[PDB]
């Protein structure tokens, strides 16, 4: 049969993520009851929810079978859950698909395999060292302003924010006054569904809101971008702007300026903000577990320990969806052509097949077999630089953190994509 409407309801609605009290309580109810069933939630397409971690890996490292963009019929699927109300928008304003950008998400191989090898190189971990020591003086130079600011703040909107957005503009090439710029827009992108991140050139109340204010914002990134592009094809730099502004197809023609808009928009929105979110959800942990910060301050060799706990346990992206391109029985379950799968990573990193105590906060897995990344082609292209920010970061600030306490409420983003606190006031107390 179908999952029970208020499970479904608690993980296909964007409200559903307000609290991840109850959400991962659904998780966690689908996996011991229900690990491969559909949703069919009103407004919603039916979708079959991934909560184990085998089933990712299998759906995930088979794209000829689970498309993420339609394969040949291109922009047919959405790879970012919207309501149907917000597709019909889409497709009214593309004219029929849903492919709003060129962005790795939306493409399907070999597409996908071609833009992909244009970045692939520069995000590999020896070919980000030469960043390392410009990440560690931005570091320093945002904990030198928390130490000034004093111990009581939002560690989320008064720090958090901050390093990894001034990280990946510096290595983009954005300069320092557009950060507010993009982190607005970025707020905007990833705020499509909470009711305190609306733009005002949409109608905020419409069946259609979210792919409105989505579609609104990459209008907003791509006007900031082509002039980007342009200015970098005109004078290159030796930046992350340039290598994607100027690169070149198999014949020798640039790839369309979309392209170029796609990596922009990806590295410019989820390129910091989830790493943000990990680091905010990590000081979160480390209030809870004092007894962690004390270890990681004893061995600072433990931090991407640390680092790698903190992923599994915030998970910040939570899903992409999939489109099954010929009929796929998994667990007992017959997946029919043409049936959408929401992959639930937030679920993987819970899976107590995989994990034990998988709700505990345990810097001691090792290895930490997380699935925070996903898996397959479409595997985050950023997590070596992820990995290295939130190290440097925690090697810089732990030794000035003595104890973390959350002071007032915390808030989370209301979103079933890109999600993470908004806020976490804290009482630091400094060494
Ligand atoms: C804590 C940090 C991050 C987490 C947890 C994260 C997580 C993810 C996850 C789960 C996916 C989808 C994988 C799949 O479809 O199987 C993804 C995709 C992606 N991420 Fe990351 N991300 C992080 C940081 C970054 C950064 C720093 C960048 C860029 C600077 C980035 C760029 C991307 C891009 C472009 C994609 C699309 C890849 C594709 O479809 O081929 N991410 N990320």
């Amino acid at each position: 049969a179908a999952i029970p409407d208020e499970i479904a309801r608690q993980i296909v609605l964007p409200e559903g993520h307000k609290d991840n009290v109850p959400l991962f309580e659904a998780y966690r109810w689908l996996r011991e009851n229900q690990p491969l069933g559909q949703a069919r939630v009103e407004g919603y397409d039916p979708l079959w929810l991934i909560t184990k971690y085998a089933d990712l890996m299998e759906v995930e490292r088979q794209p000829q079978i689970f498309a993420a963009g339609g394969g040949e019929d291109k922009g047919s699927n959405n790879p970012i859950l919207a309501n149907q109300a917000g597709d019909e928008f889409t497709r009214q304003l593309l004219g029929g698909n849903l492919r709003i950008l060129d962005a790795l998400p939306y493409l399907d191989q070999p597409e996908h395999s071609v833009v992909k090898d244009v970045a692939f190189d520069w995000f590999r971990p020896a070919n980000l060292k030469k960043w390392e020591d410009r990440i560690r003086e931005t570091a320093r130079a945002s904990i030198d302003r928390l130490l000034a600011g004093g111990p009581d703040l939002d560690a989320v909107q008064e720090f958090a924010v901050f390093f990894p957005l001034r990280v990946i503009m510096s290595l983009f090439g954005v300069p320092e006054e557009d950060e507010p710029r993009m982190m607005a827009l970025t707020q905007d992108f990833f705020g499509v569904a909470d009711p305190d991140a609306q733009r005002d050139d949409i109608e905020a109340l419409s069946p259609d809101a979210a792919a409105q204010q989505w579609a609104a914002t990459i209008a907003d990134f791509y006007a900031y971008f082509d002039v980007l592009v342009e200015s970098r094809r005109a004078e290159p730099r030796d930046d992350l702007a340039t290598l994607i502004a100027v690169a070149k197809d198999e014949n020798g023609e640039y790839f369309p300026k979309t392209f170029a808009y796609g990596w922009f928009v990806a590295i410019a929105t989820a390129g910091h903000d989830t790493t943000a979110s990990t680091l905010a959800g990590c000081l979160q942990s480390l209030a809870a577990h004092p007894e962690v910060l004390d270890r990681v301050k004893g061995d600072p060799d433990l931090i991407p320990d640390l680092v790698n706990e903190s992923l599994r346990i915030v998970s910040p992206v939570k899903h992409f969806t999939r489109v099954a391109l010929q009929d796929y029985e998994m667990r007992g379950q017959k997946i029919k052509a043409g049936d959408r799968l929401m992959l639930l990573f937030q679920s993987g990193n819970r899976d107590a097949e995989v994990f034990d105590r998988p709700d505990d906060f345990d810097i001691d897995r090792r290895p930490n077999k997380h699935i925070a990344f996903g898996y397959g082609p479409h595997m985050c292209i950023g997590q070596h630089l992820a990995k290295l920010e939130l190290k440097v970061m925690l090697q810089e600030l732990l030794p000035h953190l003595e104890r973390v306490e959350v002071s007032g409420e915390p808030k989370l983003i209301q979103t079933n994509f890109v999600g993470g606190l908004r806020k976490l006031p804290v009482h630091l107390t400094f060494s």
